[PDB]
């Protein structure tokens, strides 16, 4: 059981919130960076980011976050699309996450990505894409998911 | 900082979730009672309920839960109305919460309750009622808020 | 990561404290029952008990609790012995835990139990018994370990 | 209710552990710095320190930590003295904490500090000093209290 600030909700040690106002990818990442983690002394230690996803389970959860938060927006197609922190560079195999975590989970819908270079990933909650990711263009305006800074104690 | 299951969200040691499917008051209380707290041994110890509210702060929070969860349904009136666990019996001063907690916080809108006997309270998130409660009829069908069983350690 | 009241310490969802004043088995279980879990409404829901142990890991932890809490009391023999909630009845195979959990872990030292009927188990932290359990007589007076009531949410 | 690693114990969002092996102030600060907080990505973000104390309530708690952890060492005098992260420079009014937090709580015993320049504070749990601090010399060898890195989410 995970501890998250009010209005956020937690799965495996990370804390998520779905934001409802449509922003393009950049400003969506930026919105997320307004959240942070500071030391009690006062120093800024880290920043929030667009959610990164690392497993079938993480992915199933964020799908449910979206599908139950937005049940009226669930179409038979791709829609709704919600941004996650996925960036796709020149080759389709230049996938990074904005938080700098590593792409160790593949949740693309069959055929995706395919609008590269410099596309961005989104949960596509429609009954077609069934939650799995689609890549879209950076200036598309959508709902987004943030994660608060991911952090653990080192006791070595 | 409160610990809540995934998809739920926490304020001051209680855990809340907003449900989107419209139910009448009874079945909304019931839906919440499907969630519980059991001992590790196996015995059911307690049940979830429609949220009860005990302070300006609790009430402000649930108001933001609804306002941010549902920004498209926010009218200039009273709507949207989301059920909480408030029951109003024969006199208007017979107010009880469904969890059995005590009515030590008055969050009614000016004029409310007024549809007694046997009306039920709802956060009315419209800009007019600004979150505060309205009493409506038990068979009206609305979105609801649950709280998971409320418990604390006794160390005496 | 587990959430426990101040002065207690947590491993896998349960909360432990080591108590320093020697009591016999009965009064040790009793001391633990002074701690409880109540609903916010006010009703007593459950009681603390002498710790029960369910795996190599739980057992390794409680061993470390004892060994690091009491490093001056660690002898080359059996001592120090700290009560856990283990009861041994008529046959040596009538092992129950006081919290009513089930005996699914065997942490007896080689040869133990062996002072039945109606002996009780204790972590024996000395370098000989290396933490594993010894059974001793009910009226022996020792330090003890409590656990706060064990509970989880049922979401089925 | 605070979330702490096993063997630690929490009060108001910070996590404390009492260590039993006597070290001088420097090495005691250092021992605490072996604990840290890193990002999931892998970067070291912050370090543990000797506990700092910021209120009557914090101080009451740490006093109970020491008094209940070491009931056999509690003399009618000052002893036992346990280090906290307090440093006293040239004037007696140059008090800093090792974590960098600010000295907004005065918990010195009547008359203390008095062994400056460059003395260090310790909870003096003896019945005389009743928990409050004493300044002692940096090369004295005592038990110490660590706190894990103190952090909170910034949501602004
Ligand atoms: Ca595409
Ligand atoms: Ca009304
Ligand atoms: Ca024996
Ligand atoms: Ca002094």
């Amino acid at each position: 059981l995970t501890s998250c600030p009010p209005l956020w909700t937690g799965f495996n040690g990370k804390c998520f919130r779905l934001f409802h106002n449509h922003l393009n990818f950049d400003n969506a990442e930026n919105a997320c960076r307004q959240f942070g983690l500071a030391s009690c002394s006062g120093d800024e230690l880290a920043t929030g980011h667009l959610a990164s996803i690392h497993s079938a389970e993480s992915q199933a959860f964020l799908t449910e976050l979206v599908k139950t938060s937005l049940p009226d927006l669930i179409t038979g197609g791709w829609a709704p699309q919600v941004y996650i922190g996925m960036k796709v560079g020149s080759t389709n195999s230049d996938q990074t996450w904005t938080d700098g975590s590593s792409v160790d989970y593949d949740g693309w819908v069959s055929g995706e990505p395919n609008n590269g270079p410099n596309s961005r990933g989104a949960i596509a909650a429609g009954d077609y894409s069934r939650g799995f990711w689609a890549d879209v263009y950076s200036n598309n305006n959508f709902k987004y998911i943030c994660q608060l800074p991911c952090v653990h104690y080192t006791l070595e």
